[PDB]
């Protein structure tokens, strides 16, 4: 879980990518990819 | 990461329990349980 998404977080940060890309790149469930999507306040609060 | 939080989601909606209290109920690490709550708009949007 905080192994995959670390390495996961940091993709995330350098593109703020859509849970659906982290998700086919580490091949993991929404519900993780998705949850980093939650951490990120820009990606989340969008407006 | 879907069965348990099947189970752990309909525990969300009865309480609107926080991540915390829904990784000690099932043992879950912050991650699961966080993202329970970022699909629950009315714990994620606070105001
Ligand atoms: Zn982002
Ligand atoms: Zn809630």
């Amino acid at each position: 879980f905080l192994d995959g998404i670390d390495k996961a977080q940091e993709e995330h940060e350098k593109y703020h990518s859509n849970w659906r890309a982290m998700a086919s790149d580490f091949n993991l469930p929404p519900v993780v990819a998705k949850e980093i999507v939650a951490s990120c306040d820009k990606c989340q609060l969008k407006g």
